[PDB]
């Protein structure tokens, strides 16, 4: 189970053990930035590191060190692991999973097309597996969607960063979250993937996307999408939450499909369903 929130889930790290390669850019809180972690064993590993800017406010601090204790209670190989934080040295920060390959949607927009429809399971597959897991400690995350999924060197896909577009109805409606909500953010997930990072609802008034999905209307099947994938896709975006699959259902669905690659061979402005 999780559990509402620092130290009870994150390693205090030894600053002399980390060393910065590569500064990436700007971030919310501070910094962010890859380099090396030596971790007791003496293996190096590489990881991601961000910083808290200098002169923080203490709700800056809060809510930055925040992500490490959610981050820090999952150990799941489809969620970005934390390898710890530095807090008694300044700048703090929080050193998580390497992910060579970045931001699944902007991954996904520069291979246009270039890749089977087997990898694409696969990532879904990952996404959908760390979902299980999250759903299963009672986490509701809220924000799922393709630029908060992280792929590494092996296309390997795990669940960060712990709206309109990927919320579902009730959610909008009256700020109902629950596991159901984050099966509907996934299903807008598995269209992003399918259509290799396109906007979902493109760049629609938010009004029209809370009354055109309410009236039933769908985000249409991607191009060349296997009939299975559009079908689950419209499952997860069930209007009633309690006819949605749950995530253990979505890993077994796709399981099959990698099992039974020949069933992806049956292929399928908004769409009223």
């Amino acid at each position: 189970t999780f559990v509402d929130p620092v130290h009870e889930f994150a390693k205090e790290l030894d600053a002399t053990n980390i060393s910065i390669d590569k500064v990436v850019g700007a971030g919310e809180f501070g910094e962010v930035c890859s380099g090396r972690l030596k971790l007791p064993s003496k293996k190096e590993i590489s990881v991601a590191i961000k910083t808290l800017k200098v002169g923080y406010t203490e709700k800056q601090r809060r809510d930055f060190l925040g992500e490490a204790s959610i981050m820090g209670q999952f150990d799941h190989p489809n969620i970005i692991r934390l390898e710890g934080v530095v807090t008694k040295s300044k700048p703090v920060m929080i050193v998580t999973e390497y992910m060579e390959n970045g931001s699944l949607d902007s991954f996904l927009r520069k291979h246009d097309a270039q890749f089977t429809v087997i990898q694409l399971v696969g990532m879904l597959r990952g996404i959908a597996s760390g979902m299980k897991y999250l759903s299963d400690m009672g986490f509701v995350h809220r924000d799922l969607a393709a630029r908060n999924i992280l792929i590494n060197s092996n296309l390997v896909c795990k669940v960060s960063d712990f709206p309109i577009r990927w919320t579902s109805p009730e959610a909008i409606a009256y700020r109902k979250f629950t596991s159901a909500s984050d099966v509907w953010s996934y299903g807008i997930v598995l269209w992003e993937v399918m259509s290799y990072g396109e906007r979902p609802y493109w760049e629609m008034s938010n009004q029209d996307v809370i009354k055109a999905v309410d009236e039933g209307y769908r985000l249409p099947p991607p191009m060349d999408c296997p009939a299975a994938l559009y079908q689950l896709m419209l499952d997860c975006w069930q209007k009633d939450r309690n006819n949605r699959p749950k995530f253990e259902q979505i890993v077994s669905i796709l399981d099959k499909l990698i099992r039974n690659p020949g069933s992806l061979k049956i292929i399928t402005n908004l769409l009223l369903d």
